[PDB]
């Protein structure tokens, strides 16, 4: 039975857990439509994450700096969704947000040409424009590992094996048939990710170790 307090001091008593999106909808249709994520007791969370206990809540929109960052991060997932359709054998490594954009390091046997990059961006636009919902599932370390092992995503499995505590609960984000992993937040729907472009590609050793495989880094940027 959380008591939710908004920035303006108004309070909402609930007798069941509610998500930032649930509260946004209770306030108005416009706020719900603009909602990208939320901040609960100082922590950024996805719009679908349940608030079990009392908390200070604010709704994050595309007008917030945090919203822009989330849009950029989700565009990295979009790149994964698209590249796995074009070259299914591609393995996804790390795809973070950077100052003014994002990138994704990938393992594929095709040395990407400019035409390949353009084909990748075209597919990203086609997919984002379908305005599909991003489905989040909080899972155990073991469920996350199984999910990526079944997809043959060895780099994601390596991140779980070496970089994530076994008691951590990774967040899985489903983009239709594609799945990625992150602390997020991520957008609730791809309608928020229509403005982006891919830029250049470069090389980057996996884990910065020259003993490892040289991956291809694909850079892009996105905006509100």
């Amino acid at each position: 039975m959380p008591v939710i307090t908004l920035p303006d001091g108004s309070q909402r008593h609930y007798d069941h857990a509610v998500s930032p999106m649930d509260v946004a909808l209770d306030i108005g249709p416009g706020l719900a439509k603009a909602c990208i994520a939320g901040r609960v007791n100082g922590e950024l969370v996805d719009a679908c994450d349940l608030i079990e206990n009392d908390a200070q809540l604010s709704i994050i929109t595309a007008k917030d700096e945090e919203g822009l960052e989330i849009i950029r991060h989700s565009c990295a997932h979009l790149l994964g969704h698209a590249i796995k359709q074009l070259w299914p054998h591609t393995k996804m490594a790390i795809g973070p947000v950077i100052d003014n954009g994002f990138y994704y390091d990938v393992d594929l046997d095709r040395t990407l040409t400019q035409e390949d990059v353009e084909a990748l961006e075209k597919r990203m636009h086609e997919l984002a424009e379908k305005n599909y919902d991003v489905i989040k599932k909080k899972v155990s370390w073991h469920e996350a590992r199984e999910t990526f092992a079944n997809r043959g995503e060895s780099y994601k499995v390596s991140i779980l094996d070496e970089n994530i505590a076994h008691d951590d609960k990774p967040g899985l984000y489903f983009h239709e048939e594609y799945v990625d992993m992150c602390r997020g937040p991520h957008v609730p729907n791809m309608r928020f990710c229509h403005h982006f472009k891919l830029m250049k590609t470069a090389g980057a050793y996996w884990r910065g170790d020259s003993n490892n495989k040289m991956l291809q880094r694909i850079y892009g940027t996105a905006w509100a």
